[PDB]
């Protein structure tokens, strides 16, 4: 039962893609057991790199596959190193690339909290053959959030565990328990862009709609209303050419829609005002006086919807 | 007849290609046989990775290429495992990540009803020289329809069948036979992101359409339904530029031409209203106050399109 | 001169790139010719699949290169089978996927017609050496058009001929002539998504346009019509993030400048109308009562340009 | 000194990358030098295709590598042959798609004419070692080129030279100097789709624009400029979004700015035109009639760009 | 301790990726340093591409794998040479193309400046084994600035250091030493474009945004304050389109904001200006005078937000 002691080197985590629930990690890992021992030149260890590699294993070398569970097709491997030991241990070494999966809810965009994760498992070997000794994860980070997308605040999890499949094969006495490391990262989006240039300007045109109200004729109080309309409709699309692709509706996704719902509202009013009467042209002077009435009262749908 | 079982992990099922008739499909294969009985080290059974597989294949060990029939191009196969055992049998064990093709209906859109299938057929070797003895899919699948795209209902439906070719090499009696595994997957989409945020506007735009009626002067009536009708034009373009890239039109399209026809059927009205006579200044009482006949006569139109 | 049988199989045609005038195409190729008898293992044929194939080449197996003359860049190859006979023959076997070129005219859209063609021409060897001697294209046909694309329509033409290069290596004889297959697929594109949400509703605009002349004062006449100005480039853009990139005008695009160029005939018509005069209020009232009399133009002018 | 010929056969020229300023080309290689005669089977010549290179070269073949100095990343290489006669003398022979570099000015755009470039120099070998006899590029072209994106015009240039390098292996005596072939190609790009989609309606949109003056009130005549300010912005995205990306402004890019311009102008004029007074209406007798004169007044100024 | 020569040719940077934080870069790399004395075919050196490297390094040739520390994914390798010169020395000679990243603020932009960084690190060799003894940087770039995305301004600045890593596999004393190569390229973005077809007409739509007070009733300083809005929005679309996607707020996007909130206010003072009275419609003659009053105190901000 080979212990296999391992090290993530977490160099950069970016190109989250946002449909297919994907990003990507730029990295190294070390992989080290202690066989037993080997001869070699002097007393020194021994270096390996690249092409060189395959040649010592055509020689009997057992070197392990650890699989990375959760990524999306093969990774870009860089260089490759074996560090042979004279006292038997022997060092594992690549860079590597890949794209990862996970689940992550979006639903409260731009505002989520989402943790980049890593899986990693030997692919032919179960728990009693090799198992992962102990676990260090390096994310050589710091400082400089402001200026990037993602802002790290946990620093790293580190989990062994044995997970144990019960469909198999049909080897069964005890080939079912996998060794596997898992590494998680919290991290927080950077909100500041949507907020200033899409939740701030939306605002100002959801305000600056009910201010069609304080249009004095009934015509210009209809009719400015639709022009209102082909402007929601214009950031609709001005935010959605934008905005990452996503099956369900963001936060930003329903202030549209409730920009939508503010006007039609608004229309019904303004028609509802001027055919309320006792003669034709009764206007409800205080429905029509809904003037910091609604404005106030599109809060209670908004604060409510908080709860 | 060498009889063959297979297993497929579906890992993720994932970016759909619409236009291409494409979709993503993350996995393993695991084909296992019975061989002729072999010597191991010790008497455990022997393991192999990657790069020596080609190294005992190289030397005679008959490992059949299964092709998935209907993937585009070569897959992302990722570590590749031999498990040979002294009493005979082999087992093989490959990760991998393929584009898949199927005839793929969504003029129905976003109602639309998929099945994503999978077809496996060994390259060179026939039924009666290599057949699929069993087969089961393990989709680790559950849950959480609500949140993501697209709702599993099936678990794996499967049909092994013989598969005949009519032209041939220059072999003659019965070799136009080969064994073929296909797995299919029913399952639906997830409606409720395009029917809160696309639909549910449109009707807003088209209720609003109609509320032109209830303006009051002639010139203002007509010059009205002229920026509702770049409305529905500016609903198009943030329309389109979201929406799947098909060869047919959607529901949503129709819904969109709908628009169009509401408003330039409304503009046919306004202008029939003002010209047709009796005096010079005739307005027809009636028509003018069909303010909600036809939006009546819509959702009597529209819940007859329903078969 | 080793006569060659090649049968290609055609699996799927899609992504049609109009700029790189591009599409691909999956498929089989299969070669088969007669070579010297070879004794083989027990007596029925020999099987080579992949890897095991490029070390009989290595060995002295005659494997000719055939290359795709109208490919793109070198094919995606999957698998790859030698089949080896006694009596000699032997029969080639790979899967490919690849991009492909032919000169395509898009003008007439969205009722192209286009040809996806398929060019075998051997690599190194001319037909005094290599030659074709017959070849049949298996298309993968039928039912579903007006769930796709691209309805086939002819089950395509193939026609092996020589053809002779004047300009060479410093090689004499009569090594100039080499025998080539050509395959053509006749092929039509789905013009319902192109006819109701594009032709179907700017057809109504420039309709629409035209009960600008039923306003009655001049002052809303005009400014009426910038608002329709608006709608054409509106109705561009809308049109222009979805259709395919051409350096060429199609029928659409066409029908767009139509449009431009029938509000601003209107626009001086308008003016004219107005301020050319005897007066100031001088509208010819039988001249803007070209209300019905410009739309009768429209189609005369309209149907020419079919000449 | 090794002479060795080269010849390049032109397939195709596409995708034109106006950022990054790169090209790709279609193609084949084909170089010729002497080397010390062979035993070759029988007597006539050799073939080596593909796999079997590699192996001529373990033995000692010397194949001199031809670099492309403006590729940028290494080139899809298709089939390679060597053609092996027996008094020495050696063929080498590969199909190329590769991604070129070259200097490219587009502000003329979209009537802008560039030349295409290909640059060959040895790897390894100065021209005492190997030196370039001679170039011959055969460019398979005729036709219809208003069907293509670009007109090619000239018929492919032609350049061999030395090039000497002044900064260092450290191997001295003239290490220095390689001998480089370069080919040039001249091209126009097809400006028949940018002018009636783009030109033209742009003009149609400023020419109304200077409609806005025979409007009779003033609040007609600046309210609607309003809208054509909004009609030039439209068009401006419109048109942003089909346009190639640049860091420099092209004809087009001025030519909306004109637009910009002449509404903007437009608006001190009016705005001039009232409140700048002797009583409170004080629009200058004749200069509200300011109609004819700046149109023609935009229309010298636009033929002052001449320069 | 290795003395190593390198030496980094660029031919080209390009394509920016600005949320990923990454750049391209395509040139050569030299390396040198001095062995033990050969034995070469007659007595000038050997030179060895491609293929050959792998059959040298087989019979126990010491090449060091050296690492760009700072790529994304593996560089696109094109050929290599070794130069082996009897006395010892090596050089060796390759050709790629690499994805790189580093530290990018893009919040100035237009007016950023950045600087392209190269960082390259032996991969398993430390300071006392392998060191950098010296580098030199061949920009073979100058001029035509006028034209590409980029303005070049340093000659590129050179640092070799020593970074040593905290912490290790169990050896103290002295090995946890690399040598490090640094390089800098100082570069500024062509900002022209960007000036003359975003932030200008941005401008006259702002100032025009002001040009609603010389309007003469209050209906339509109203109404058409609303179409400015729309404008506003129609504007932010059409920057947002084309302007590259990035976490924060640019120059530009805040000019779109002030642009929203110019407006804004403009409509709180037409609704401040008519309702607060001592009739109804007593405007106060003197806050519509406010026409040049707050574009200057939007300008005195504009002075005072540089600071
Ligand atoms: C038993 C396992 C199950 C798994 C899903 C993952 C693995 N690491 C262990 C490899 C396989 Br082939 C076999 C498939
Ligand atoms: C006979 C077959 C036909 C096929 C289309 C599919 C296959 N599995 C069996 C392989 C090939 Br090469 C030969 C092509
Ligand atoms: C003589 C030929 C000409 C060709 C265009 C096509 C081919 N099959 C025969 C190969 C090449 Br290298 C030589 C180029
Ligand atoms: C609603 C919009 C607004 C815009 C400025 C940009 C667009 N993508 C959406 C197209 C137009 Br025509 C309509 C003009
Ligand atoms: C001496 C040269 C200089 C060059 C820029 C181009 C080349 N063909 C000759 C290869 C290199 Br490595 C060496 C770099
Ligand atoms: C010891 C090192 C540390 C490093 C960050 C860089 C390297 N060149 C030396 C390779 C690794 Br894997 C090991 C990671």
């Amino acid at each position: 039962p080979v212990d296999v002691s391992v090290s993530i080197f977490i160099n950069k985590i970016y190109g989250v893609n946002t449909l297919e629930q994907t990003y990507k990690v730029d990295g190294y890992i070390v992989a080290q057991w202690t066989g037993k021992p080997r001869k070699t030149p002097g007393d020194k260890p021994l270096i390996v790199e690249n092409t060189q590699i395959e040649r010592w294993i055509n020689n009997g070398l057992w070197v392990p596959a650890l699989e990375f569970i959760n990524v999306v097709g093969s990774p870009d491997t860089g260089n490759k190193r074996l560090m042979l030991f004279p006292d038997g241990r022997v060092i594992y070494n690549a860079r590597f690339l890949g794209s990862f999966s996970n689940d992550m809810d979006f639903r409260l965009f731009p505002f989520d909290r989402q943790q980049f994760v890593l899986e990693l498992e030997p692919f032919s070997y179960n728990n009693q053959q090799l198992r992962f000794s102990d676990i260090q994860v390096y994310t050589e980070n710091a400082d400089n959030e402001e200026i990037d997308e993602w802002w790290i605040r946990g620093k790293a999890s580190t989990h062994i565990s044995d997970i144990r499949y019960d469909h198999l094969s049909s080897v069964q006495p005890n080939q079912n328990e996998f060794s596997r490391i898992t590494v998680r990262i919290d991290a927080v989006r950077n909100p500041s862009y949507y907020l200033w240039s899409f939740i701030l300007p939306l605002g100002l045109i959801i305000a600056a709609s009910w201010s069609v109200f304080w249009l004095e004729s009934f015509s210009e109080r209809l009719q400015t209303s639709f022009t209102l309309m082909l402007t929601v409709v214009a950031y609709a699309s001005y935010t959605s050419n934008i905005l990452p692709r996503l099956p369900y509706t963001t936060v930003i996704d329903q202030m549209i829609i409730a920009g939508y719902g503010s006007i039609f509202a608004a229309i019904l009013l303004i028609i509802f005002a001027h055919h309320r009467q006792a003669n034709g042209v009764e206007d409800d002077l205080l429905i029509q006086r809904c003037r910091l009435a609604f404005p106030l009262g599109f809060l209670a749908i908004g604060c409510v919807l908080v709860i």
